[PDB]
């Protein structure tokens, strides 16, 4: 599914991110939006081997299992199957896992450079 901006700030607010580990709702909505696009099947293969899942971009190397990406870490204990759902459950719980792994949100390039530093409030304004 496509998600609409503020459909998206309202699920990922009832999921537990406003906040989370130190940020706001606004900025998970900017990394999805540009991460994904809001899109919860995007798919985005890189130089190791590895792919970028769903609606928050999340990488098989470290973080969820593919079954074919060299140097698997699978730290979300999660096929990454599982996270091309439009249910966000299994993106958002490993979302939490990855943001407590001692980086904060830079685990995701899209963020880092596209809405880090900006005022990601505007991102839920009018929702
Ligand atoms: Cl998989």
């Amino acid at each position: 599914k496509v998600f609409g901006r503020c459909e998206l700030a309202a699920a990922m607010k009832r999921h537990g991110l406003d906040n989370y580990r130190g940020y706001s709702l606004g900025n998970w909505v900017c990394a999805a939006k540009f991460e994904s696009n809001f899109n919860t099947q995007a798919t985005n293969r890189n130089t190791d081997g590895s792919t970028d899942y769903g609606i928050l971009q999340i990488n098989s190397r470290w973080w969820c299992n593919d079954g074919r990406t060299p140097g698997s870490r699978n730290l979300c204990n999660i096929p990454c199957s599982a996270l091309l759902s439009s249910d966000i459950t299994a993106s958002v719980n490993c979302a939490k896992k990855i943001v407590s792994d001692g980086n904060g949100m830079n685990a995701w390039v899209a963020w880092r450079n596209r809405c880090k530093g900006t005022d990601v409030q505007a991102w839920i304004r009018g929702c």
